[PDB]
């Protein structure tokens, strides 16, 4: 058994298969891979990659599934049941791109509009790559494990199902599905992970506490099957975790800054496509939004592209190159304003587009000398939630009381306290003019007052 | 001549000579043996910390808060006598405390003598009078460029309130002077910066606030034509963030049910143990427990050392209260039996809680049980959460700026910050125990609890 | 069933159903009264808790290390009794501190009564044995699986010491005798809250990691018997504790204020006593010095007592109480000399009474026209004592491969007295030969 | 206007106009993809940290320092100017560095051109001469109150040695100044304080020292007849603390037995890379890897990119040196043979880096030998391992005032019988040579 030292855990052990699959160029490839994107831009202390924050979930997994087993031996928890659990929380995050969730959030709906791409599908495909390549099937028949249903089962554990839709085990085992992600309200080891490494990097101190919650966690049979369940007494810490969830989105992830800076390397990604080239299987070629149909060709792209763009000298490259060089001497693109939050006048995606053209067409009442057409604005739409869109998550928890811990119940929003949030959902549109000189801005902010003002915001 | 001393939350601060003078008198040493949390001592066991330190790390935040005001701004026209008087009162702002702190102004005075109105900030007006009086300070100050007799008013002002505007220790244009220590309009300074981050270092606990982001982006403005204190308007959701870790900090440790109940007991058995100790005070009289307060002499001797002078008594007549004691080494506390569902902050008011076990003891359950409960044997614990308002948004009273315009300030509202915002700003809570220990008897307390509650439709 | 407690230096700690009944009794509860660094709470504001942590914590850093060595090497044999007996060995082994603690036992003890020699220890075993037979705690023990007669002396061998001595358990279990204290080489788990507690409390960076010590720790075989072993590799591992040891002897336990202190500290007890009266076991009355014959009056010997001293009113303590208000102004004794570490001369506590009376009696060779006598010296006696380890190689997990300080203080605080005063010093240092 | 940056280590950073002028350039940007280990990296998963924030905090110390001393004893005459250009030299220390940081100066260059002494102090030099005259800086300078010449005179001084007094930036009066980024003499200085900080944060490790009481407590008094930095005499135990957190720090990570190895095979990738990856620097001209030190403009554009683009390279020229870096992708890393001689009775200099294999090589033991090596098989590492002098002042007196070498070897041909002959090999290269 290996021994790692994690500044963030302590130090965490590793099973040999463990070791044989992370000794792989495809969990290799996410030592180039940065956690936030674009924030290492106004968070210079933001400089660690998904590597770390893998081996840091399949602890976190191992260490929840080994808990639960040893205070209640009934639920006949075996060795294999934990190295799958701790496989499946390793490999969760094998198919992100560069920048992480810059580029399945902003490159590839706009180059390829016609796909249907997360980057969970992704991990899927590169975990069946690594594992056909690598040869690890007769490493995992050695060491106790069953490929043909365990393969399906860790396969389910990342994505979801592919009465009880799932088919990798049966029901008795189903609180086994919802410790690395789970579909119902959202509680997993990926939340305390990285809500530990990014309050530890940032410069920002953590609220929640998990290991009270692995404390007080038990398997209390809800609704014919088994799930886990939580103490009646810990519903303000819940509720504590969804709010440092949603401090830590808007003061880090949604920084107005970071977004410009990611929506500045989109566009040079989008400009520099069509000239750069990736060699896959049979020696065929690809492109940057065409590699996610090969993992042989998707395994060699990272955040060196990023640099590969800069220091070119073909002058075919030239534009993308320029909007890099701005990058590196702080021109951006200014920030107009915003409106207020609105939890009813929801904006779809496909409307996206359509956003610059009506604040390029509002007429203010001054006539203004400076005239702006719709390619010098940028709209740009957030959305802030508790992660069930407008549902309250709490309200799918299941807990449990002292005098009948085997039992359970379900506890209401106005049984906790009357300071909770009123809503759970709502966004934020923000406008920023690509010119720089003073009167452009002046001009910018003229039609986004009138823009405003028309739509009544 | 300045003193250099270690503190384990901020790093080593340093102390002007006068402040040692302070500090080394009986008057302040006494705080070396009052607890902060009090009952919530037997519940968390790392917190034994003491209001000394906290007391000091009080007047190193007021100085560092001054001097960065001073530092951003030299047309305020801050001297070392603001400065040195602004310490001073940081340094004793919290002499007047009583054993186990708060629960003595919170529980013991409103009973033993509820015919008075006392706050233990009158107490440290008093002390600190006292203290300058005994001591033969006021040379002392004169001799470092401090007027006595305008520095002093300023700095018990400085302490309690104003008592057109009101106040007479400085001019109109220093105002923004009186809100550092202790604000009134709202609830932001140093005191809470102070104890958050020594609770939760003691507590086992991690905060969510930094201060030094907020003396980092902090101005003065002339708003209302008073010279005030204002953050930038990019902090809203910093201060929403304060005061949601002041309520999490308040509902997880100061309001625990077991701290409570400890604190309730140890209050009975002060009731039960007074008129048999004597305090000697001031021209050889002798005081009691609940009298001290009327003479600074008795009060400097009264420390939570009475607490182990009730345990370790052999006289026969404080025997009951002694027993009470004794209780709480075994761990025999009082039953918790029920608790009511939140409502507004004003549903029952001071001058009624002497009411509400009797009408427990009323309920008649449909069971009908045997087993009678009197309403001796019923405990009612009244909560109130609040902001600091107790109705009021504190977010509402906060002067902000641009960086456009930094010298003119607006005011945010709610609806333009987020959706996600507390919707009240007040809640009451209604707890109940039970004195009995038997099963059937908190059975049956149960049984009148859920009539009682199902009755008055909570 | 299994009660949760929070603490800021550990996690949460997990607490077995006797060790929470042997807890709620008021000889256990007697320890939030005490405070660990004594005197030095007036130098180092941050330094005011007691010992129940310490004992809370102390219980659970020997549980876990037992519980992780008989995880790792099944063919040890540790079954959960010996767990349990070495949490309550852990959890009741300082239960005999005095007021201040080491103070009491250090100082007060050989300057009121010289033959009588006493350690805290001792008073440990005397208070466990109480605790035991005053609560009922015998049927208890017997319920949870527990044989009574062996536990109770096996857990007394594991607090005091005892052609091998033990008798507790068998010889095939030597290792268990090592983890709550070891006077051979120093590595338990007593030293190790200490360092953490310390640390964190006075503000001062630890540099020990007990944690990767208990990842690399097995049980090999030396000298024909069963002992703690560490991995070769972990040589710079076990430095820095003796580093952070060193480090926090001389910042903090040998600070010179704080020895002051506690030097005031027991002359104002020394003369107080005669005068207190705490009742014991039948109603007999004991004094400061004699309380230690009788459990009953000893547990109600606390730092409380100083409080008592410094608010009385009775005309007979205004001697005592006078020192006490010399130490809420801050008019401390003062500084003159030291000595040698050489340790020619290893003072011991037999004779304390009269180092101050041969230095009075000493004649400086130059004439001094202030006179002192005996009444106005103070002499401050510091005892401070890599002692190696047996290591272990990768390839064969199965085999392996003091001084004294004397410092005087003057009463008196004049210049005038002082000039003379350390004149004395240096005369005594030359007739002593230091 | 002044513009603030968060740092975990240090809080919040305020950073002058001119100094963020000096920081939005290409020149201080490529810091950015420099590592502060390198090699380290692939063993400690938490040390990702580079070189940028180091820049930061070292001038954020620099000034911190010279703005108490300053403070705290007014008859120094110390101006505003003088903690600009402190703060300015802090900034710009490590501007020099070149990809995987001390790997390459220290083990590449060489390798490569034994003909060429080359420190990245004087490529800290010549990259600030270049970024000053590239970006337009000098009147920006003479805006805010400073003397171009003198002052970047003063800031190369306080880079590079001196460049009986042999400096010029300033007179023999301001002599502690020159003390304070960089200090030779002892080696107390804020640029190894937030080495210590920083790398005990990233890498877990915990430190033991407080530079906050040393600045508390520094005083700067008058020793051999210049002014010089001076601690209280109480100060010896948080010296000697200081000293042995180096050598932890130092025999724990910097010199662990594996971060070495993959140091070793990244050099002989790179090595083997040469001579076929172009670099276009000024007027359009190519370099090489070893040749682009000698022009800054495509000194530039040399990062840790060049690893994966031999990595990720289809030019069959490049196939062997690909083929070493896969090696490190499997962990089939060179083995460990031997280690020998501390204290270096010969202090090797790099002159001699490549011949030491052709010695070890050359040895013939007496033993039995059947398989036979050569020199290709072998790779030498010369690991470097490295009480001073203080003026301590007493309280009642404040104005008075009162390093080894290492060897070790290591064999490509990771047989078993390869490996005991070249454990025999290295006994008699030991044992002929006095080792
Ligand atoms: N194997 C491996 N270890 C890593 C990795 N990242 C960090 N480490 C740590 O670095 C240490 C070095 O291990 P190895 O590279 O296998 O070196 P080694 O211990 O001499 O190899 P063995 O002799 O086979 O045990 C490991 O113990 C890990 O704790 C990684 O990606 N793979
Ligand atoms: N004066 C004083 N110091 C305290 C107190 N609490 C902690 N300390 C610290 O303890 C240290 C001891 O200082 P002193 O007791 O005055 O002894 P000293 O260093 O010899 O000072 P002098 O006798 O005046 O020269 C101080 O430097 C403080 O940092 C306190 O209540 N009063
Ligand atoms: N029993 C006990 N708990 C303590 C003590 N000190 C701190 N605590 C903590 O305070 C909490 C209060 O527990 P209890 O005093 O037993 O109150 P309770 O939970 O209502 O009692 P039960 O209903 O029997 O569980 C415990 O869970 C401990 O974690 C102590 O000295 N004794
Ligand atoms: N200028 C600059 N800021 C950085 C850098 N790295 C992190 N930051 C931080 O990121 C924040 C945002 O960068 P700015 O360029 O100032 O964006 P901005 O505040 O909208 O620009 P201004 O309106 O001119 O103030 C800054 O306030 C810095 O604190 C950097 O390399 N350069
Ligand atoms: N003193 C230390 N404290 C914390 N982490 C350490 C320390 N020394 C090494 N580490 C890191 C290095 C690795 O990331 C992990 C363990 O490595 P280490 O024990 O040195 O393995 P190794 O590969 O050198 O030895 P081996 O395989 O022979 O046991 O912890
Ligand atoms: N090494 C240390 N690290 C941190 N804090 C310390 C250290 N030594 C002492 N302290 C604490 C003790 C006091 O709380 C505060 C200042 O004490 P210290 O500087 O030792 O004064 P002192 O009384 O010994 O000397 P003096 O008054 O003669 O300068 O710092
Ligand atoms: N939210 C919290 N976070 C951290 N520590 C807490 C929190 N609440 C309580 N603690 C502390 C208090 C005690 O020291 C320890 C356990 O207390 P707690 O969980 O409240 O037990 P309890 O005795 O009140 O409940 P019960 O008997 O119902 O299980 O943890
Ligand atoms: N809430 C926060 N807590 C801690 N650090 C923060 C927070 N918000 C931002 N930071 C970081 C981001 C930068 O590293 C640094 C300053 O950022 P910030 O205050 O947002 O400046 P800015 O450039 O966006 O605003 P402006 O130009 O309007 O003053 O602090
Ligand atoms: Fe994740
Ligand atoms: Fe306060
Ligand atoms: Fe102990
Ligand atoms: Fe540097
Ligand atoms: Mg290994
Ligand atoms: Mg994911
Ligand atoms: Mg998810
Ligand atoms: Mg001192
Ligand atoms: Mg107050
Ligand atoms: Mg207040
Ligand atoms: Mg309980
Ligand atoms: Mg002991
Ligand atoms: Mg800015
Ligand atoms: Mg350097």
């Amino acid at each position: 058994m290996k021994v790692i030292n994690d500044p963030i855990h302590g130090h965490i052990e590793l099973h040999p298969l463990l070791v044989r699959i992370i000794d792989t160029p495809q969990f290799q490839r996410l030592r180039y891979i940065k956690q936030l994107g674009g924030g290492y831009y106004v968070f210079p202390g933001a400089s660690h990659n998904r590597f770390e924050h893998s081996l840091g979930v399949g602890y976190l997994a191992g260490c929840l599934v080994h808990a639960l087993g040893e205070k209640q031996p009934e639920l006949q928890i075996s060795e294999r049941d934990v190295l799958c659990v701790q496989i499946a929380g390793l490999c969760h995050d094998l198919g992100h791109g560069p920048f992480s969730h810059m580029f399945d959030g902003r490159f590839i709906p706009l180059a390829r509009p016609e796909v249907k791409w997360t980057h969970e599908q992704g991990s899927v495909m590169m975990f069946e790559h690594l594992i056909n390549s690598n040869g690890i099937k007769p490493v995992m028949e050695q060491y106790g494990l069953i490929p043909e249903e365990d393969i399906c089962f860790i396969k389910e554990q990342i994505v979801g199902p592919l009465l009880w839709p799932y088919k990798g085990r049966p029901e008795n085992k189903s609180f086994l599905y919802e410790i690395v992600s789970n579909k119902r309200n959202g509680i997993d080891v990926d939340k305390w992970d990285y809500f530990a490494r990014d309050c530890h990097h940032l410069g920002i101190q953590n609220n929640f506490d998990y290991k009270r919650f692995i404390k007080f966690a038990r398997v209390c049979e809800v609704d014919n099957e088994l799930r886990i369940c939580a103490r009646d007494k810990e519903v303000g810490n819940l509720y504590d975790m969804f709010h440092t969830r949603n401090s830590l989105h808007r003061r880090a992830y949604q920084h107005k800054v970071g977004n410009i800076i990611d929506t500045m390397i989109t566009d040079a990604f989008l400009k520099a496509d069509d000239y750069i080239e990736i060699t896959g299987a049979g020696g065929k070629k690809y492109r940057i939004s065409t590699a996610i149909d090969d993992m042989e060709a998707y395994t060699k792209l990272t955040d060196n592209i990023f640099l590969e763009i800069l220091y070119s000298t073909d002058p075919k490259l030239k534009d993308a190159r320029e909007i890099l060089k701005q990058i590196e001497y702080r021109n951006l693109f200014k920030y107009v304003g915003e409106t207020q939050p609105t939890g009813q006048i929801k904006i779809k995606r496909e409307d996206y587009e359509s956003l610059p053209k009506e604040v390029a067409s509002a007429k203010p009442k001054v006539l203004l000398d400076v005239k702006l057409k719709a390619e010098d604005f940028i709209v740009d739409v957030i959305n802030m939630d508790y992660g069930m869109q407008e549902k309250n998550p709490i309200d799918h928890v299941s807990f449990y009381c002292k005098t009948a811990p085997n039992r359970a119940i379900r506890i209401t929003k106005n049984q906790v306290s009357q300071l909770l949030p009123e809503k759970f959902a709502e966004q934020l549109i923000r406008v920023y003019c690509k010119k720089v000189d003073r009167k452009s801005l002046y001009a910018a902010r003229q039609y986004f007052v009138q823009w405003c003002a028309d739509r009544n915001f």
